[PDB]
């Protein structure tokens, strides 16, 4: 019993974190096999950040301009290339702690663990979700760039996020490990803003199923709803539309608890209307949206 | 910016988790140097649990009755002894991944990271606090016994918790690594219950300072209070008393934000007496008490391990 915001054990990723320095800028890199991945903005000064021409700035760098530190050992950079917004530094030593890994680009609503790092040293681990507006509500300070997000279903680390920037509202933007940003963000200090965010409906439903599995039923009701009427109500509270894919994904949890997906949608509609009336659900006074249906099944089973 | 419930990086602990089997029971063990630590109830059948005589049950076991698996490698048990509610299995191989470590017993209100494990394999990491009623609000399923809680102080892992039991309300009970239970619990299948819990006041104040550091100030007010008047309110709302030690510990956060501890107490007093009025603090509609003052400073200043 119990339901916590749970991160994957970070050990496999901790053994990949390195410090990357270029000039006066220091951030984190991810060392996998003989390559260190890091944000390409490590080659910029604060001045270069408004309209950097990364191809032009990079062509001027030599391998010895990149200082990579793995623990108390300097790694020798022997090549470099840019892939989208990520810099790939070829080093002369393969990371002996390289886990079984893959690069995966996630969709909004998906969750992952973040291993926040500073100076190539891990500081903490926490659980995030890719918001519908393509930002993450992380906890990152200056020096955290290059920290990564990942999942470890099985013993294979699926890297899905590399941290690049903090937006004015204090939320975070980054790329997948191929250097493609999530959302319409650019690695420039030009005016950028997070779009209006919405609640991840399918995840709230998953968390309500987690609450039912854990013995909480106070929010259930005798009603059901059509998917279209649910979406008309959902959107008035800034909830994401629930698609037939989301209804299908919730199938297993629905079968396990005996509560049809559209029956749980009717509970959610009532919670949006009424609030919790001084009650909590799984220790929360707000509807939680950073647990996916997959997370709920993994944690409760 | 941002403020998350953050656990310590678990790698140093992951390299210590092993699977311990005794008869039909499989649970987790902690392998440090040449010893595997695990709950002494691993030797009990469900019937033994009703009223166990652990010394009597243990004397009947041989070293070969304990099967210890570290990854895909079987460790050889060469001795066994009990220390309070923990079983210590001497193995013939020292764990080469043994980190710098200590065994520490924490106080209620202290937070720690839990590495939940099943079959000697780490499954997840989460942060929690030792409640004032000595339980933890964990997330544990069957097979999770022997999972451990820890903190990291510089390069040293301080192991503070080993999981043993789930109480009827779904909260958890365990021991320190010397096998002493936190709370008035016993490792026996007999009627036990979590006592009435209270809120960890010093931690709520620390989290209010974290909210201020992160740009949330709506709850601040022009008022201050005395420590005695604050404690009279805190007692009324099932909050733990705030001591001068707690006030001293909050000193740094008080100096950084410009909000004196008793000035923040006046904000808390008003929050208790009037609620949040539809507002949230750091994305929460409840006052969060599972961040210590040290956790707040560590997260808002970026300490690494
Ligand atoms: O945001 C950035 N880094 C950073 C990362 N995470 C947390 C925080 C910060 C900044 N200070 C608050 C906390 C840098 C700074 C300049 O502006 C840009 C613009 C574009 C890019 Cl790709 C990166 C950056
Ligand atoms: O509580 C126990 N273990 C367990 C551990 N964590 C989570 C869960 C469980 C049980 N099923 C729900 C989830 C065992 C079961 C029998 O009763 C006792 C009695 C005493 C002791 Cl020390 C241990 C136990
Ligand atoms: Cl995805």
């Amino acid at each position: 019993s119990g339901f916590r915001k749970m991160a994957f054990p970070s050990g496999k990723v901790e053994g990949c974190m390195v410090q990357v320095t270029c000039g006066t800028t220091t951030l984190n890199g991810l060392w996998l096999d003989d390559v260190v991945y890091c944000p390409r903005h490590v080659i910029c000064t604060s001045e270069d950040m408004l309209n950097p021409n990364y191809e032009d700035l990079l062509i001027r760098k030599s391998n010895h301009n990149f200082l990579v530190q793995a623990g108390n050992v300097q790694l020798r950079v022997i090549g470099h290339s840019m892939q989208n917004c990520v810099l790939k530094l070829k080093v002369d030593t393969a990371n002996p702690k390289t886990p079984k890994y893959k690069f995966v680009r996630i969709q909004p609503g998906q969750t992952f663990s973040v291993l926040a790092c500073y100076n190539g040293s891990p500081s903490g681990v926490y659980q995030c979700a890719m918001r519908p507006n393509f930002t993450i509500k992380g906890s990152f300070l200056n020096g955290s760039c290059g920290s990564v997000g990942f999942n470890i279903d099985y013993d294979c680390v699926s890297f899905c996020y590399m941290h690049h920037m903090e937006l004015p509202t204090g939320v975070h933007a980054g790329t997948d490990l191929e250097g493609n940003f999530y959302g319409p963000f650019v690695d420039r200090q030009t005016a950028q803003a997070a779009g209006t965010d919405t609640t991840i409906t399918v995840n709230v439903l998953a968390w309500l199923y987690a609450a039912v599995i854990n013995g909480d039923r106070w929010f259930l009701n005798r009603f059901t709803t059509t998917l279209n009427d649910f979406n008309l109500v959902a959107m008035k509270y800034n909830y994401e539309p629930l698609t037939q894919d989301h209804v299908d994904i919730l199938g297993p949890l629905s079968a396990q608890t005996g509560i049809a997906v559209l029956d749980m949608c009717a509970s959610l509609k009532e919670l949006l209307q009424n609030g919790m009336n001084g009650r909590t659900i799984l220790g929360s006074a707000l509807l939680e949206d950073e647990f996916t249906p997959f997370d709920v099944v993994r944690q409760c089973s």
